[PDB]
C-alpha cells in the first residue's frame, strides 16, 4: 500500500485523506489545532460559507453530501439592503434548483474528519509543522508549548492553509516563483442573535448585502435563525482621502457602535453585541498569492489555500479547494509515479486557479455597487431566449462545473457582445432584439 | 563665481565641466594622460559604444548632440544568431525613431574636451591625483616622470573612473559602505575588418549578439565598416562542470580558433586575426562595486564609474554616467550650499544606481539564454499587444531603460509587475490563440498605473 503525509485537516485535507485512505492509501493526517469532536466548556465558533455546485459536487463523489446539506440553510437569492427602501430579493435562479448553501465551518469540519476516519485515515492532532528536511525525507513537529518531535515521510501533502509551513518549506528546495498581491480591506466577523433577527424580519433563506462603495458588510444565515455578518474595510485611510472610513479610526467598540449608527443604521440595531465582538475578534488580512510550481518532484504538492489564496468577494476558496482534492486524489490513484501525478495534477489546476484568483477580485464592485442596467436587461433577455449559450458568469461559476478558465472566456465574449448592442443606445425601445440574438448564435457555441 | 576642481576628463568629467562653466562657475579639470587632440605618431584603439535616450538627452541639453550623431552609426534592431536558423533581425521598437546609435569613445571624447573649452572650462593633462588631505583642503598631483605638486580646492568632484583615486582618497575620512561583487566571466575583443564584414554581408545598421548559453559574442558596428566583437566567458571551468568552455582552457591562438570553428561556425570565418587578437589582447575582468554614500560633507563628490562600476551587458555605464554629470550640476546650480547639493544628488542618483547595477546583471541571462527561448517568444509576442493595447500602461522594461528616461529604480519596479503578469499569462499554454487576450489585459489596468 502506497504511504502519504497530509498536513492540515482543513477542508482540502481531510477531503484528500478520505479519498486516498478509501482507495486503501496508509494515510496520516497532521492538524496544528485540538480536535473539534471532542467537547469542552469552551463557546464554539460561528463562522459560516457559501457552498456551491463545485463543492457539493466534490461532497457527492465522497458520499457525504446528504449529511452536510441536512445542516445547511437554503439562500435562494440575495437580499440587498439599502437605507430607507425595503431591502430587494434578486433571485439566482428560477427555481430551488440553483441555490447557495450556508454551512458551519466547524459542522463541516466534523463531517469530514468523520469520513475520513471511517475511510482508514490516521488523524493526529495538536501537531504543527515546524520544517521538512527534504532530502533525509523526515519532517518536524511540535506542540502549542515547542515540545518536538520527527515523523519519516514518503509523499507530503500540504493543505495547511494561506500560511502553510509546506510551502515555506519548499522554497528551501525549489524556486515557487512566489508573487504576493496585498488587498487594501481587512474584515471583522459580528453576529446576530436568533432573537434580533426574527425582530427585525431578516429573511433565513438569502444571501445579504449592505453595500457602500468603499466598505460594506455581508451576512449569512444558520439553522437556528442566527447570522454570521462580515465587514469589509480599509485597514488605513488612504493620503489622498484621510477623512475616510477605516479599521484606524475605530479605536475602541464605542466607535465602531457611531460609525455603524451613522453608515448602516438598518442593521446596527440587529448587531446586540457589536462593542464586544469589535474588540475581542481580530482583524483579518486579505491577499492574492499566485505560485509558478506547485510541488516538489514527487516528494511534495500544495492545494487549496496553501497553492492559491485568493481574496473572499466571490465565495469559491473552499468551493476550489474542494474540487483540487478530488483532482488530486484522482491523479494519485493512476499515475505511473508520484513525480507524474504532481506534475499534471499542477498543470491541470494552475489555469483554473488563475481565472478565479482574477474573478474574485472583479467581484468586489459588484458587490459593494443606468448603462450597466440596460446590459444587465439586455443579458436576461438573451439568458431567457439562447439558455444553452448565454449564461451569466455569475451562473458558470456559482451553478455549474465548467472549469474557473471557460467560464471566464466565455463571460468575455457575453460582455463583448452587449457592449457593442448597447453602445450609443440611451434605452432598450432602439435596440433589435433579434439581430442581438443572431450574434448570440454566431459567437457562443452551445454548451 | 564659484569654483570646482574636477579630476578625471572622461565621458562624466567633461560633460558635467561644460555645464557648470556655462553657468558661470570657474572651472579647473585635471585629467592623468596626454590631450587626445594632439596628433602624435601612436596608433590609437578605443571601442565604440552604445548611446541610449538618457546619453543622448545629456548631450541634448549640453548643445552636443547634433555633432556626436554625426559621427554615429544607427542601429535600427538586434541581428541574433542562434544556430539552426539564418540571422533574424528584431528591430528596436515601435517605430525608426527607437534606435541605439554606436559611437567611437575617442571621437566623442575629443567632442566633450571641445564642449568644455568652448563653455570656459580650463583643462590641464599629464596630472594623476595621487592624494587629498581634507582638512587642509590641498590636493597632490604628479606627471609621469614623477614630479609634484599641489593645489589649493573647494569643491571636488571625482570623475575618474572605476579606479578612482578620489574614491580611494575619501576613505581617509568617511566610511563610503563598500561592497565589491567580482563577476566569473571574462572578456576578450577581436576584430572584424571592413573587407571581412562586407564579404559575409554583416549588417553594419544593427548590434549583433551570437548566444550560446554560459558564454556569448557580441558585435557592434564602426563608422568605417570594421566590427568589435567580444566574447563573454568564463576565467575558470566550475569544479561541477570541469569539461565546460573557459579562458583557462584556451592557452593559445589555435585553441581559440577550434573552439569558434565549434562553437561560433558562422562567425570564425570573419576573425582573420583571430590568433593574433586573442593573445595580444589581455583578458578584462568584469565587477559590480556598491557604496552607500558617495559624498563628504560639502568637500567632494563622486559620479560616473567613479561611484558605481557595473557589469557592461545592458550598455548603460555611460548613459548612467551622462544621466549622472546632468543631475550633479542641476543639484549643485540650485542648492542652499554645497553641503546640501551634494547629499541631495546621492539621495536622489544612489537608488536609481543600484537599480541599473542589478538589471545589468540580469541582461547577460536575456542575451545569452532567453533570446534563444521559444518560451520568451511567447512572452515577448503577448507583451507587443499589451503594450499596443495600453501605451501608458506597459512598456516593456528593455525600452523604458534605452528609450525613455523614467529613474531606473521606477523601471525596474514596474519590470516585476510585468515580467510576473506575462510568466502567469503563458504558463500552461503552447501558443498565442488559447490566451484570453482581454483578461491579461484586464491584470495590465488593474496592476500598472497609467505613466
Ligand atoms: C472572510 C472570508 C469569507 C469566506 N467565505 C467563503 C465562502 O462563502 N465560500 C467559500 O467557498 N470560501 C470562502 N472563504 C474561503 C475559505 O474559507 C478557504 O478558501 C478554505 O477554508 C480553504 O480550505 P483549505 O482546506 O485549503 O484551508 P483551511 O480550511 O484554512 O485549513 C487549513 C488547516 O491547516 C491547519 N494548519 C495550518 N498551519 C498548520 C501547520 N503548520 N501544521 C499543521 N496544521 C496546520 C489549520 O489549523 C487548518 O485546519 C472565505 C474566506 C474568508 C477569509
Ligand atoms: C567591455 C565594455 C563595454 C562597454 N560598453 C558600453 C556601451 O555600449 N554603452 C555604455 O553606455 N557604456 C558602456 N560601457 C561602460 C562605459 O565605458 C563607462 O561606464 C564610462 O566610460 C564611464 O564614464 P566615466 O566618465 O565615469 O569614466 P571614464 O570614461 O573611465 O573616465 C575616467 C577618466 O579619469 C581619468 N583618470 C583616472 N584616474 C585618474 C587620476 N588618478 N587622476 C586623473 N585622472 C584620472 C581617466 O584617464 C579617464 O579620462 C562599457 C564598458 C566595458 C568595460
Ligand atoms: N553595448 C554593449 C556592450 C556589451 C554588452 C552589451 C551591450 C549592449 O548594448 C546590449 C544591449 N543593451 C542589449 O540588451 O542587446
Ligand atoms: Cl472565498
Ligand atoms: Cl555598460
Amino acid at each position: 500500500a502506497r504511504q502519504v503525509t497530509i498536513i492540515g485537516a482543513g477542508l482540502a485535507g481531510t477531503l484528500v485523506a478520505r479519498l486516498l485512505a478509501r482507495n486503501g492509501w496508509q494515510v496520516n493526517l497532521f492538524e496544528r489545532r485540538p480536535d473539534p469532536r471532542i467537547e469542552t466548556g469552551a463557546r464554539g465558533r460561528s463562522i459560516n460559507l457559501a457552498l456551491a455546485e463545485r463543492g457539493a459536487h466534490a461532497l457527492r463523489l465522497a458520499g457525504l453530501e446528504r449529511e452536510v446539506l441536512a445542516e445547511a440553510v437554503m439562500m435562494r437569492g440575495r437580499m440587498v439592503h439599502v437605507p430607507g427602501t425595503p431591502p430587494n430579493l434578486q433571485p439566482y435562479g428560477r427555481d430551488d434548483s440553483e441555490v447557495i448553501w450556508s454551512i458551519n465551518r466547524d459542522r463541516l469540519n466534523r463531517i469530514l474528519l468523520d469520513g475520513a476516519e471511517a475511510a482508514g485515515a490516521s488523524i493526529h492532532f495538536n501537531l504543527g509543522l515546524d520544517s521538512v528536511d527534504f532530502a533525509r525525507q523526515r519532517l518536524t513537529l511540535s506542540n502549542v508549548s515547542g515540545e518536538r518531535l520527527e515523523k519519516r515521510f514518503h509523499l507530503l501533502i500540504g493543505a495547511d492553509g494561506c500560511n502553510s509551513a509546506v510551502r515555506q518549506a519548499m522554497a528551501s528546495v525549489v524556486d515557487l516563483g512566489e508573487h504576493l498581491e496585498t488587498q487594501p480591506h481587512g474584515y471583522k466577523e459580528l453576529q446576530i442573535t436568533p432573537e434580533a433577527s426574527a425582530q427585525f424580519n431578516l429573511e433565513p433563506n438569502a444571501l445579504h448585502i449592505w453595500p457602500h462603495g468603499d466598505y460594506m458588510c455581508i451576512a449569512l444565515p444558520n439553522l437556528d435563525r442566527s447570522f454570521t455578518v462580515t465587514l469589509f474595510l480599509h485597514h488605513q485611510s488612504p493620503a489622498a482621502q484621510p477623512a475616510s472610513p477605516s479599521f484606524a479610526q475605530l479605536v475602541d467598540g464605542h466607535a465602531a457602535r457611531r460609525f455603524f449608527q451613522r453608515q448602516f443604521p438598518d442593521l446596527s440595531p440587529m448587531l446586540d453585541s457589536l462593542e464586544q465582538d469589535f474588540e475581542h475578534h481580530p482583524t483579518g488580512k486579505l491577499a492574492t498569492l499566485r505560485l509558478t510550481t506547485w510541488h516538489v518532484g514527487g516528494q511534495a504538492v500544495l492545494l487549496g489555500d496553501a497553492a492559491h489564496p485568493m481574496v473572499p468577494f466571490h465565495g469559491q476558496g473552499m468551493n476550489c479547494a474542494l474540487e483540487d482534492a478530488v483532482a488530486l486524489a484522482e491523479h494519485l490513484q493512476s499515475a505511473a509515479d508520484n513525480a507524474s501525478a504532481l506534475a499534471a495534477f499542477t498543470a491541470q489546476r494552475q489555469p483554473d486557479a488563475l481565472a478565479i484568483q482574477a474573478m474574485a477580485l472583479e467581484n468586489y464592485v459588484e458587490m459593494s455597487s443606468p448603462t450597466y442596467l440596460l446590459e444587465r436587461e439586455l443579458g436576461q433577455i438573451m439568458a431567457q431566449r439562447q439558455p444553452t449559450r448565454f449564461i451569466p458568469r455569475y451562473s458558470m461559476v456559482t451553478f455549474s462545473r465548467l472549469p474557473y478558465a471557460q467560464a471566464m472566456a466565455r463571460g468575455q465574449i457575453q460582455e463583448q457582445l452587449l457592449k457593442f448592442a448597447v453602445a450609443n443606445h440611451s434605452d432598450l425601445t432602439s435596440i433589435n432584439l433579434d439581430a442581438v440574438e443572431h450574434e448570440v448564435t454566431r459567437c457562443l457555441p452551445p454548451l
